[PDB]
């Protein structure tokens, strides 16, 4: 559960970096006093990705 | 490519939620978005999915 | 419960299209299923789905 | 990929068992000429379940 939230800021923050919007990525590590390991895919990483497959599955209904 | 614009909406969502007001605010304008913004009750759609998706995907 | 109807018809989707058009006819008659019936292209929505979910879901 | 369609194929025949669709269930394993082990769950089983899932992810966007 927390693991969940815990993997959601961090992919939400690798999003940020790759979309073009890096002050907003930074400020983002700030408000939530982010104090772990921060590991980087390459674009336009894996929540785009992962988003997508869904998207496609849901304007196939 | 409309995948990538709800995409947009639903982090820029997460982040007023999560209690990243700022980060949201710097979203939008680093990425010039210029469209309409509506949002639902907290924690918000991109946490929703992203529960179950999670809890299928497993990991670490 | 809209959720069971669905799910239903994709069923009998995926059995015409695997080639079990006898256990689709079956089918409907044992649900006795009164609604109209619409399909589109093999495989069917029901693959599509799994091919993701099942993908997901890994194991075995 | 085999393993898919193999695995829809169990998954199927088990919802048809728990929705009352016995006969269909019988003539579908005929039909696609089944010659591989058989493991049931309780009702509904493991498609509903999971069906169930994404429907209600579906309506919530």
């Amino acid at each position: 559960d927390a693991q969940a939230r815990e993997k959601l800021a961090l992919y939400v923050y690798e999003y940020l970096l790759h979309v073009g919007a890096q002050k907003a990525a930074q400020t983002f590590l700030s408000e939530i006093r982010w104090e772990k390991n921060i590991t980087l895919g390459e674009p336009p990483g894996f929540l785009h990705t992962w988003w997508c497959v869904f998207w496609d599955l849901y304007c196939a209904a």
